[PDB]
């Protein structure tokens, strides 16, 4: 596919102009560097009137200033355009083909994952289309510009340099190649911590249970030590790798140099050919480097076009667009269906349709039933031509559905959802929906026959009231109401309805089916019900049979037929924080720093050195002097070169160790720290949907990176760049302070383009997100309801909305892709102006003997390519923005702390627990949903070795007595008291190591069944004999006996590997290790292995002595065998006593009981 863009042919055009000015731009690049060379090689020449000469290359460097200015202009505006164009009408496309897919094609592919495919692969098509192709060809342009101007200008030196380059190329991406390959390690080794800290999280509750918070804390902590190796070796790595890239550079520099010197002291070309070949060549592999992005970006281009275009490619079965068939003007009623054969193309495996003979005439309120799952309603989806028949025939008016207008045929036939969807507009846009034609008034009169204008008329704007998010503006029966509206307003031939108000209520049943049936003599109606009334209204009613039609009659013929009709019939009855405090690590890295800074401060001390060390290998050259000891003198600086690269690998190699370490440590602490800081908090913390245990753990992992960043890198880099470039300028003014001066204010006219470049780029890409969401909007309404949308054949309505919602920020994309380019333009041809203007303002001086030439060259050197690697040092650390919000977060989580601290040593911890608890008017409000309280300040007691029953209501609290028993939360009002001691000033720690509570669902950590067993015996060791006997109290000694490796083997994620009755049961054992005083068991009975359930509940009943246990279940002889029972409704306590007293009462226990 490597032709990949098929539109518009003057884009076409547009693109080829982009690539030619793609082409010049980079064969100026290297043209300005060889005029360099000769501006070099005149000012050498004047070591012996120079302005002149000076002047006119000035004169040269302008226009090719100019000529690159409009050249980059050109690129990158042109290719823009050409994007915004082909983006433009690849997504009218993409959007026209998904509206023309069929049915089945959309129930195969997910629709949430082609709405994803719409928001995002075309962006990045877009982004691998837009701009880097043309950086692409103008990296190549400058690539072969810079060889071939390398090649003219000289012959050996540029094949000295041409043999030395791919050296230096292959050694940068062997070294990006293992940067790789030790990222990917360090994944896999924090992936144990990420898996321990996961299983921990997923269980807080079992795991705040049994407070064993400090178990699984040391084992995060050994994984997290080893994942701290890892990354130290991986940064180590980095830092090595770039300390290799600059000594390979600087050993190419210094060969270089040794090699022109002994060619121009040979008397062969002059120096200013030395200079112009040598940056020529190295600036072509620097651009030859930088190649890859573009192609990266147009490979994942190349895949997501692929996909989009195979999506496109599809052409449908049925082409709703395609009018290739017969429309007759007048419709009479006859439908005929004659052994339809089919099935779900889902899968086809099954057969629903198996064949079905119906014949229907004109006039007929015709309707079908049969048992959920008959493919009742299969047959009226295969009526609007939503799937085909595999074999069968379907006709209307004694005509084939296939060989008429799909368009005109599913518009000529109305259909009622069961579940109708409503567009997300206002009421009259919701009829427009329907049809446009209606001409507002048959919609009046459709709504007054609908019954629906009490909510619309209350409404504001009654006859445009808008419907909020998923129609939780209007009722349900107003809902179905409007559907039934809207469907009438369209007067098909053929209505077909279903469950017209059998969703919820029935109350507006009776006004939907008195408007309904009203009018339908001219409309033939097919209807699905749940209710008998619905069935009796039937005229001629046929039975569902497998697919097939038994039972052909109207209600009298039916129920004299004793059908199943006749059957159901009898049975229907961002906070901010401060850059001093953030730097904790501190107490870590404190002797860590002051080496790295120091290595640093060379380093960015190096780049300046190379400068005036490079000045200097001109200087000797510009002196008129010129004897044989410049040979050695050139020596002196060569050799420099080489060991100066050295140098500057070196500090980076110390500085990846020491700083290396720092970040390295300071991942292990402060996870260390945060996670231990999760343990201790309420269960209530964790309640909160924003601390999904996934976004807690994903936020507990992807952490280090940032903060390491936030408080090493950020630092690093500013004391970096800082040294480098004030040393620059420091320099600069000591050489020279007027050009020194002109540089300085001219530098900063580059930092705001770059700046500017690069916000302008931010904002423009959120702001096309922004108005893409816009259009996403409507574009998800018009996809996630396809079903409706077919059956109301408005596809082409939308796809007018969508084109409109496009067009609005078309024009847009173009203004900033212009913006953007002439930005881009202005970035690029600063430099070549700045150049001319530095140079012109240099012979301005040295002609007037005020400065060096040598001069000229070391504050020129000095301070340029100092900005440029402050920029690059800039670019190369991670972002500060995105780590320092982390690091704020990270800090308000860690510094955040519980309500109830479950680490606080101060707290009533009597010696023994009596056993006896009291809860009173506790009324119990979920932080979830404060406004809605969950207990009503019940009234209970229970007594020493008292076991007490719940009777309580389904989700209004009937658990969570044992929960708030639990201490996972507070009473909100009342109280509850155990033993006659404060539960606030109970000790947290003896309260929850002292009850034995059980969970509905208890969760097991994936590990050795044995441990699993131990860990609920915190504070002590537990004997594998106290172990076994546990075991054996629950029943579960004697399977793990059976089972191999005995309590060592490995329990599967979550005891899949283990029965859910072997889970429940190991649980209970475990509960039972801490020889809880006071107990809780919640629904752990259900059927459960029935027998293993009941065996499982008698262990429990034996081992019931000495302890009072709190007990919630569904079976009736378990809460019968309690000591007691406590009533439960709506958080009120009804009733309390024995089974005997609660049944005779006329209490809801004795119901419950006469339930089961
Ligand atoms: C990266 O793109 C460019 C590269 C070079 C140039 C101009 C001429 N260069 C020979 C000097 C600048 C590049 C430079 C060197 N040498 C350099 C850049 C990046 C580096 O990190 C990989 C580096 O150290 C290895 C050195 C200097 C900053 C010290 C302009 C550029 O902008 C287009
Ligand atoms: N996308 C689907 N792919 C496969 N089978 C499906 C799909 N949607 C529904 N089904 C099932 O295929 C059958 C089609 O039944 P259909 O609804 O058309 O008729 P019905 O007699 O009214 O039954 P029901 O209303 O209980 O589904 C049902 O068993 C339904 O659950
Ligand atoms: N952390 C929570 N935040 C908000 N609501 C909660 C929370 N935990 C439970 N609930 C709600 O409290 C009720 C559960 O209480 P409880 O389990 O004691 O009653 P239940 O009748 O045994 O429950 P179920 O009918 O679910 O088996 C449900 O409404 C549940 O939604
Ligand atoms: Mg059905
Ligand atoms: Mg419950």
């Amino acid at each position: 596919f490597s032709m990949f863009r098929y539109s518009n042919w003057l884009d076409k055009l547009y693109m080829v102009v982009g690539t030619l000015a793609a082409i010049i731009h980079g064969a100026g690049l290297p043209l300005m560097m060889l005029v360099f060379g000769e501006m070099t090689d005149i000012f050498a020449n004047a070591g012996n009137n120079l302005e002149e000469d000076m002047t006119r290359y000035a004169y040269y460097y302008s226009g090719i200033g100019a000529g690159v200015l409009v050249a980059a202009y050109i690129q990158v505006s042109f290719w823009c355009l050409a994007a915004g164009r082909q983006i433009h009408k690849i997504r009218k496309q993409f959007f026209h083909a998904i509206m023309r897919q069929e049915i089945g094609w959309f129930d195969v592919h997910d629709v949430g994952e082609l709405n994803t495919r719409l928001t995002d692969d075309v962006s990045k098509i877009n982004e691998g289309i837009g701009d880097k192709i043309g950086m692409f060809f103008q990296s190549m342009a400058t690539f072969f510009t810079g060889f071939i101007v390398g090649f003219t200008r000289g012959w050996k030196l540029t094949l000295v340099i041409l043999a030395i380059s791919p050296v230096l190329g292959l050694s940068a991406a062997v070294w990006a190649k293992i940067l790789s390959s030790f990222t990917d390690k360090e994944l896999l080794a924090y992936a144990k911590a990420g898996a321990v800290a996961e299983e921990v999280l997923a269980a807080i509750r079992t795991v705040i249970a049994f407070g064993g918070q400090k178990k699984e804390l040391e084992r995060y902590n050994k994984n997290l030590e080893e994942a701290k190796r890892i990354g130290i070796k991986k940064a180590i790595t980095a830092n090595i790798s770039i300390g290799a890239a600059f000594l390979l550079i600087y050993a190419s520099y210094a060969l270089a140099f040794w090699y022109g010197t002994t060619l121009v002291l040979s008397g062969e070309y002059s120096i200013g050919q030395v200079l112009t070949v040598f940056f020529s060549v190295l600036i072509g592999a620097f651009s030859v480097g930088q190649a890859s992005p573009s192609i990266e970006a147009f490979a994942n281009a190349r895949g997501a076009a692929y996909e989009i275009f195979k999506i496109i490619d599809n052409k449908p079965s049925i082409d709703s667009y395609s009018k290739s068939g017969h429309k007759p003007d007048n419709i009479k009623g006859n439908l005929e269906f004659r052994n339809v054969h089919f099935s779900y193309p889902s899968r086809k495996e099954v057969k629903i349709l198996k064949g079905l003979n119906l014949k229907v005439q004109s006039g007929q309120t015709v309707a079908l039933v049969g048992n959920s799952g008959c493919g009742k309603s299969t047959t009226v989806q295969l009526m609007q031509r939503l799937y085909d028949p595999t074999e069968g025939m379907v006709s209307v008016d004694g005509q084939d559905i296939r060989t008429i207008n799909v368009r005109f045929l599913r518009e000529i036939i109305g259909v009622v959802s069961q579940e109708p969807v409503l567009f997300a507009t206002t009421i009259a846009e919701n009829i427009r929906y329907g049809r446009e034609n209606v001409t507002m008034d048959e919609i009046e009169k459709a709504v007054k026959e609908a019954n629906a204008y009490d909510f619309i008329m209350k409404l504001p704007h009654k006859f445009d009231t808008l419907v909020g998010e998923r129609g939780a503006q209007l009722s349900g029966g107003q809902k179905q109401r409007i559907a039934i509206a809207r469907a009438l307003v369209r007067n098909p031939k053929i209505l077909l309805l279903d469950e017209a108000t059998s969703a919820l209520d029935t109350e507006s049943e009776a006004v939907v089916q008195v408007a309904l049936d009203k009018a339908r003599k001219g409309r033939t109606t097919i209807v699905i019900a749940h209710r008998l009334s619905t069935v009796r209204n039937a005229d001629v009613i046929a039975g569902f049979d497998d697919g097939v039609i038994v039972e052909k009659g109207n209600h009298d013929e039916l129920m004299k037929e004793k059908g199943i009709y006749f059957k159901l019939v009898t049975m229907q009855t961002i906070p901010p924080v401060s850059f001093w405090r953030i730097m904790k690590l501190n107490l870590t890295e404190w002797p860590y720093f002051v080496v790295g800074v120091f290595c640093a401060i060379i380093n960015g001390g190096l780049q300046p050195a190379f400068a005036i060390i490079f000045s200097k290998i001109i200087g000797v050259f510009t002196r008129i002097d010129d004897p044989e000891t410049k040979r050695q003198n050139s020596n002196l600086f060569s050799l420099l070169f080489l060991a100066l690269g050295i140098i500057s690998f070196i500090t980076f190699f110390l500085q990846g160790f020491t700083f290396g370490k720092a970040g390295e440590i300071l991942t292990k602490r402060l996870r260390y720290m945060v996670f231990r800081s999760m343990l201790r908090q309420d269960v209530s913390w964790f309640d909160d949907p924003k601390n999904t245990t996934g976004a807690l753990t994903t936020r507990l992992a992807n952490d280090a990176a940032q903060v390491k960043g936030a408080i090493g890198s950020r630092l690093a880099v500013i004391t970096q760049n800082i040294a480098n470039l004030g040393t620059g300028i420091i320099i600069s003014f000591i050489y020279g302070w007027q050009l020194t001066l002109l540089l300085l204010a001219i530098v900063p006219i580059i930092a705001i383009a770059g700046v500017v470049e690069m916000k302008m780029l931010s904002g423009q890409a959120l702001k096309d997100k922004k108005e893409l969401e816009g259009s996403g909007k409507i574009a998800t309404e018009a996809i996630e309801n396809f079903r409706t949308v077919v059956s109301l054949t408005q596809e082409q309505k939308f796809e007018h909305m969508y084109a409109q919602s496009l067009q609005v920020p078309y024009r847009n994309s173009l203004r900033k892709a212009h913006i953007f380019g002439i930005t881009f333009s202005f970035t690029q041809a600063m430099m070549y102006f700045s150049y001319a203007g530095c140079f012109r303002f240099g012979a301005y001086l040295v002609a007037h003997k005020l400065m060096s030439f040598e001069d000229v060259l070391l504050v020129f050197s000095a301070v340029v390519f100092g900005a440029m690697a402050v920029g690059q040092v800039s670019s190369f650390a991670p972002d500060y923005a995105k780590a320092k919000i982390s690091a704020a977060h990270i800090i308000m989580i860690i510094e955040k702390t519980p309500l109830i601290d479950s680490y606080s040593t101060e707290g009533l911890m009597p010696n023994t627990l009596e056993g006896n608890v009291t809860f009173g008017e506790v009324v119990f409000n979920y932080p979830t949903r404060p406004d809605i309280p969950v207990l009503q300040g019940l009234s209970l007691e229970v007594k020493k070795g008292q076991t007490l029953a719940l009777v309580g209501s389904s989700g209004c609290g009937k658990s969570t007595v044992v929960q708030l028993l639990e201490r996972f939360y507070d009473p909100l009002a009342g109280k509850v008291l155990l033993d006659g001691k404060e539960i606030k000033r109970l000790n947290v720690q003896w309260l929850r190591a002292h009850l034995g509570i059980v969970s509905q669902e208890p969760i097991l950590f994936d590990c050795s069944i044995a441990e699993n067993i131990a860990y609920g015996d915190n504070s002590r060791v537990v004997s594998q004999e106290e172990i076994v006997r546990a075991a054996k109290e629950a029943n579960i000694h004697a399977f793990i006996e059976s089972l191999p490796n005995k309590y060592s083997t490995k329990v599967g994620d979550k005891g899949t590997q283990l029965s859910g009755g072997q889970k429940q049961r190991i649980a209970i054992a475990r509960a039972l290790v801490r020889q809880p005083h006071i107990l809780l068991l919640d629904e752990a009975t259900s059927a459960l292995d029935t027998e293993s359930e009941k065996v499982v509940q008698e262990a429990l009943d034996k081992a019931r002595e000495g302890r009072t246990c709190i007990v919630i279940a569904h079976r009736l002889s378990t809460i019968q065998n309690a000591d007691l029972i406590v009533v439960f409704q709506n958080g009120r306590v009804k009733e309390h006593g024995t089974h005997q007293q609660l049944l005779a009462q006329k209490g809801i226990y004795f119901s419950m009981v006469s339930v089961q």
